[PDB]
């Protein structure tokens, strides 16, 4: 609402209220071809997402968890302090694209590419998945992953070469027997327009997401309540 800064005070200004957000997904797993559509809202001052996702081709044939870190980090809330170092949303409206190979250990690889803009006054986040050499009895084919989702700090650091930033990170996703899947993530985030864009020291994002049903749902679906806060620069 007020920075000395006038590159902050542009991006703060669309986040300011509850945006509305779609999410679209088209993916391939091993050849089965699904589709995903989501709706809700993002609230970036108190860093926090409500979203209801649909598969529209039927059954979604990998477990729903493993697609929470695919399926919005504009919406982190960035202490006044940090708002300096905010790439997210310094890249809007015109957008970024975010890049990830997820490798599941013992197992398969996702790779995912999507687009995050506006269009209009919706934040919109449209994802291609590919997924590949996955193993049919193994957790994410065989559905053996509890429907639950960790807490996790994910750390944050620029490119300068490529004018965005990058993370790798592990995503720990409890199995029905309670043991523990990893997925190792890596991420690249690189600006669609040309303008300048915040580059950001280094700094962590902690994460938590509460997963759910809504109980008058007969699609197969998930209702997701995620928080995001940066945080590590004092």
């Amino acid at each position: 609402h007020h920075h000395t800064d006038p590159m902050v005070s542009k991006g703060e200004e669309l986040f300011t209220g509850v945006v509305p957000i779609l999410v679209e997904l088209d993916g391939d797993v091993n050849g089965h071809k699904f589709s995903v559509s989501g709706e809700g809202e993002g609230d970036a001052t108190y860093g926090k997402l409500t979203l209801k996702f649909i598969c529209t081709t039927g059954k979604l044939p990998v477990p729903w968890p493993t697609l929470v870190t695919t399926l919005v980090l504009c919406f982190s809330r960035y202490p006044d302090h940090m708002k300096q170092h905010d790439f997210f949303k310094s890249a809007m409206p015109e957008g970024y694209v975010q890049e990830r190979t997820i490798f599941f250990k013992d197992d398969g690889n996702y790779k995912t590419r999507a687009e995050v803009k506006f269009e209009g006054d919706t934040l919109v986040n449209r994802i291609e998945l590919k997924g590949i050499d996955f193993k049919e009895d193994g957790n994410i084919l065989g559905h053996k992953l509890e429907y639950n989702y960790n807490s996790h700090n994910v750390y944050i650091m620029a490119d300068k070469q490529k004018n965005g930033i990058k993370s790798n990170f592990k995503i720990r996703h409890n199995i029905e027997d309670g043991s523990v899947q990893l997925a190792d993530h890596y991420q690249q985030n690189t600006p669609i327009g040309d303008g300048p864009v915040l580059l950001p020291d280094n700094h962590y994002l902690s994460t938590q997401s509460k997963l759910s049903k809504d109980p008058n749902e007969k699609r197969d679906h998930m209702v997701l309540l995620e928080f995001v806060t940066a945080a590590g620069i004092t």
